[PDB]
């Protein structure tokens, strides 16, 4: 048996815009759409993923970076597949004026770094800016802050989760799984950062 606390709630799924960008111009200039989109101050839900397989030691390289940037868009882009590293999003990421929001997204910043020598700036640890607005003190995870403040839970496909990212091209399933990650991020830290 089990308490009403511990019951399996529905599935967080992202319904809007997922665009999907593989080519390292495209992705600079859809960068700068993202910048014309937003203004100082403004916050986007962050997240990345990287294939399964370790690479001397360490985890695998960055194959995928995800950009929610409102309710209804969200970007999703393939660096795995890009010649270089896209000039735009780097600007983009070492921005002081558009902050970016996750669990976990300290560590986020180390790997980055050392798979691309960006220096990620400006983010915010949800687990903070909860602690802070909802006046407590837990440990949160992306998950428990989604079943908290919005009622569901995050897609679970372990399978899907621990895919190989850095494969061209994404599925349906992952482009959709990346694209919510990055969602969930942009919701918690707009419905957090209302209260007061």
């Amino acid at each position: 048996h089990h308490s009403v606390f511990e019951d399996d709630l529905p599935f967080l799924e992202f319904t809007g815009s997922i665009v999907y960008s593989y080519d390292a111009s495209d992705c600079s200039f859809l960068s700068e759409d993202i910048s014309m989109s937003l203004s100082d101050g403004d916050v986007v839900g962050f997240d990345m993923e990287w294939p399964p397989l370790y690479n001397r030691g360490k985890l695998g390289k960055v194959a995928l970076i995800q950009l929610c940037v409102s309710e209804s868009k969200c970007y999703l882009f393939h660096v795995s597949s890009m010649s270089v590293f896209p000039q735009g999003l780097k600007m983009l990421l070492e921005n002081k004026a558009v902050k970016k929001a996750g669990v976990g997204i300290e560590g986020d910043q180390w790997k980055l770094l050392r798979d691309f020598d960006i220096k990620l700036k400006n983010f915010v640890e949800l687990t903070d800016v909860a602690n802070k607005k909802l006046k407590c003190t837990e440990t949160w995870s992306l998950n428990s802050l989604v079943k908290h403040l919005l009622g569901k839970q995050l897609l679970k496909d372990k399978s899907i989760r621990c895919s190989n990212w850095s494969k061209f091209p994404l599925t349906e399933d992952q482009k959709l799984y990346a694209a919510t990650d990055a969602y969930a991020g942009f919701i918690i830290y707009r419905n957090l950062e209302i209260l007061d």
